[PDB]
């Protein structure tokens, strides 16, 4: 494994074993009035500012310099160029990795197999916009002449999470668009509950699937089509209510979808990096194409920042190395994402796939098994709610949990003259402050006494009211959560994930870890039919199956 | 500082560092045809069966024997009795812990300092039912005479999560109840977007708050009240549109809500254990009281199972110790909860509070600092959805992640003649099998050769196709997800949490870790006012506040 052999990494490791343990945030802040200044970065996008404050982290100039040396010696910069230049860095699949090309507004050429990719990219974007305009304008009618009122996206992986998260995040910008629904789970209640609120005459289904062979999506699509034709009665009417987003023309046609109703993307577009491609059709339909182009632009802006900025002032690089520090030196298993924005309620879930499916690996690009930790477990819920659910464990638990706090300065809903947002911001600020500062035995004791506690209560409560603090957090504050800023925020993390993948020398763009489950599932499906017990598996799988056959009857 | 010195704990520890890394699930099943039989328990509740299959765990009779010795060695049973008996086991607050009283269907007496609590418990249940009856029948009219069509629950944390999770999970049983909304975040966006869809004339607001002073809920409540009073203007109309669930009568009255409109509970009802009390009013309104009683009965059934079952056959006890095993011996930081049911999409979020806010502690009951791990980080998403998001990391990542897979045998929507559910069950089964069995290099190699891949391509890809397996999981299968069954499942985990807290000797029923953030938030709140720079905090908090003030009016 490259990482553990790297001299910059080893130097980092020994420093941690002989210093890291004594690092204390409160102390660091008390002895360096320039800490915020030295450990924060402000980005002016001309469309809002983004403040990345990483000063509340367990680091020093020395640690940062070492972390940055490591990034450099692991070839982060060269790796980045190869990605942008269209090289097939996805080594196990021999594929290019060009999600940056999907939002390359500069249209600077990017050649893969001797051919520039942009023309195809823009071609689909035009197709998307033209189609979106017709549906939005009402020009596009159903099989009964009615205009489309509901758009239903049926997809699962990177074919669901992104479009769902962004549409939720940008609701304030969906003024003139139809209602968008998202169906993904094979679980029947999902599609059933949806179709129950729809009129086939005014419903448009979007079959989103890179491969167009995923069982859940195809089954859901077929179910939606059956339900539809039950009323439309003429297979020819399908061309007015079903479109597909995929890279597989054959499967699409085989499904029965008109080829002009196919918005394609490419193999170098990873599912978990696809919302920027045709997969984002439901977004464009929801917020309009202008807002969608803003989304792409924001990501493009971030891509430029990542590409042209020296490492020491490079946002995604800084976040990545801060993560490496906690994962590989402090051994923290998780990474919490806590946005203080109800609209971003699906932000954390999106990066569970983005981050975990990318770096949840254990084999390097050379074929060697890692002998160090890789991708963390990403989780989180919107602020303040989380404060009333799990922060208890973050503040007084036994796990070190790196936290990323995000919040827009300006709210999309300044009700009560900004009272609500003022309180939201106060909590956002106070939480990272509290995690950092903590509360000593003495401070607690004085509070208890001042509060008028009796010698008994105080003595009883004292130890329980002590906060050891020293809990690291990142504070990412942006002027406003607009399509452009959101676009830049997502791209920022996409690049953080990329950097970490390079440091660990793993392929952040394949996902072989999903094959085993799929194949075993294919084996079990036919065995479930009938009441005959099964015994071709281990005793657990057999036992579970037999219980299912038995209880299938129970009334 | 109690568990680490327990004879059984140390014996358990020594065994692990001596054998722990030797355990291999695949080997354990390959050498014991009775494994499933010996490491699983079936529960017939008379209202459905629940199969807890814990055979795919890294354990043997010996390990389970030692784990159970630790359970009784730490006084789990005496502790259990104290809770049910009404003793003040919530030591730091000197309170009883009686959520089991809330659903005590047998009405056996349970006396707290003075009287038997059952009388007041049933008194509120009767009141809830009568009100619920009036609201659903249409008897209870809005201020202009219309029947109420929307019920808006306003609460946070324990006052929002249980209600939301249960109503989401029991959607199939609502037929007839008004639509229910849940407002919780202070973030203005939450109440703003909720109110924009309501008619003041037919909306009924439920202010859920145990203390009735939390800032988010009261603020949200005032905003709603103003909103309403903006179109009705008559303050006296409020009595037909606002009710309260709380233990604080004075504050409820001060808020402007009449007594008759207050559904109370008591201090021995922990917020994260309150959906069983008046807090469940929105659940009752949504699915009817018959179903609500069914929900309570299910919990009550599990309560009895927990109290009368020998430890080795006690479901919550087994789940608790397996957790202790992975937490304290394998050092696993997290617990994944993966229900293969879209209706349970909020189940994991619910227990993030129930578990994490309960056991995310570091001070024992004696006041000593723990020198071992406590509560884990709970997380998850409904399957198969997850299978396409983060399972990659669970299968080929670098972290051990204990996983609880849950699923109903019978679906609420058997569409397409059960095809969707069949596939859902197939994946449910195949995933734990895959996590267990893995796929060796030899197996992967055969596979690649059969695919006709040249030696070069084959060997470059081979290591990436290997699944080391040996990933432990629990499979919980129940006949159907009915109100009764959900209730038992929730109570089952409540008790798993109780047992673990007992073993760690922490107070699973207080939550002092949330106080610091609240104190600090009130401090900076007024400081946000004005354009003048703040310099009273650490440079980061100051820098963040000043960035906010600067961008507050940026265009
Ligand atoms: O869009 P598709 O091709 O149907 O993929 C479903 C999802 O599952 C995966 O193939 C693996 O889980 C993803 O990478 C993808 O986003
Ligand atoms: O408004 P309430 O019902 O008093 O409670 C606030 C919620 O937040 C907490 O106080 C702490 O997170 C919970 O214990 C509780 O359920």
């Amino acid at each position: 494994a490259a990482l553990t052999r790297n001299p910059q990494f080893q130097k980092l490791q020994q420093w941690h074993r002989e210093h890291g343990s004594e690092l204390n945030l409160r102390h660091l802040f008390d002895t360096d009035k320039e800490r915020f200044n030295h450990f924060s970065l402000t980005l002016n996008t001309n469309h809002g500012h983004i403040l990345l404050d990483y000063s509340k982290n367990l680091v020093t100039e020395e640690v940062m310099h070492m972390l940055l040396d490591l990034a450099k010696s692991r070839g982060v910069e060269a790796a980045r160029e190869s990605m942008f230049n269209g090289e097939k860095i996805n080594s196990t699949e021999d594929r290019a990795v060009l999600h940056v090309a999907l939002r390359n507004r500069s249209n600077t050429p990017i050649v893969v197999d001797g051919k520039d990719v942009m023309p195809e990219v823009n071609k689909v974007l035009d197709k998307m916009k033209a189609f979106c305009q017709r549906v939005r304008s009402g020009d596009w009618k159903g099989y009964t002449g009615k205009t489309i009122t509901d758009v239903i996206n049926i997809g699962i992986g990177g074919s669901d999470l992104g479009p769902l998260m962004v549409t939720e995040a940008l609701k304030p910008y969906s003024s003139g668009g139809p209602r968008v629904w998202f169906v993904s789970n094979i679980d029947g209640t999902h599609i059933a509950k949806t179709l129950a609120c729809l009129n086939p005459e005014s419903s448009l289904f979007i079959i989103a699937s890179k491969t167009f062979t995923t069982q859940e999506t195809i089954t859901n699509a077929k179910t939606a089509k059956d339900w539809f034709l039950l009323s439309a009665k003429d297979p020819s009417t399908v061309a007015k209510h079903f479109v597909a987003l995929s890279t597989n023309t054959a499967k699409v046609k085989e499904f029965g979808i008109d080829p002009q109703n196919m918005f394609e993307f490419w193999d170098w577009v990873g599912g978990r990096y696809s919302l920027w491609s045709a997969i984002g059709l439901s977004i464009a339909l929801h917020v309009g194409f202008d807002n969608f182009e803003q989304l792409l632009s924001g990501a493009h802006w971030m891509d430029q920042h990542f590409r042209t900025t020296p490492l020491e002032k490079n946002a995604p690089v800084l976040l990545a190395m801060l993560g490496i520090w906690y994962i590989n030196c402090f051994g923290c298993e998780t990474q919490a994402v806590l946005p203080y924005d109800q609209y971003l309620h699906r932000f954390a879930a999106y990066f569970q796939q983005g981050d975990m499916e990318s770096n949840g690996k254990y084999i390097t690009k050379s074929g060697a098994r890692v002998d160090h930790q890789t991708g963390p477990i990403v989780w989180g819920e919107p602020g303040t709610n989380g404060q009333h659910a799990f922060y208890q464990l973050i503040h007084q638990g036994t796990k070190m949990i790196p936290c990323d706090f995000l919040i827009p300065v300006q709210t999309q809903h300044p009700i009560r003259k900004g009272l609500h947002h003022k309180i939201l911001l106060a909590n956002f600020l106070a939480q990272t402050e509290a995690l950092m500062k903590g509360k000593s035995t003495e401070e607690a004791r004085k509070e208890l006494q001042a509060a008028g506690k009796s010698p008994e209560d105080l003595m009883k409560l004292l130890p329980h009211k002590v906060f050891e603090g020293n809990r690291p957090t990142n504070s990412i504050v942006f002027t406003k959560l607009t399509p452009f800023i959101l676009g830049a925020l997502i791209a920022m993390y996409e690049h953080k994930i990329f950097v970490q993948g390079v440091v660990w020398d793993i392929n952040s763009f394949d996902q072989w870890g999903v094959e085993l489950g799929k194949q075993l599932a294919k084996k079990i499906e036919p065995e479930l039919d009938g009441s005959s017990p099964v015994t071709s598996h281990d005793s657990s799988t057999n036992g579970l199956i037999n219980f299912i056959k038995q209880q299938r009857e129970a009334k």
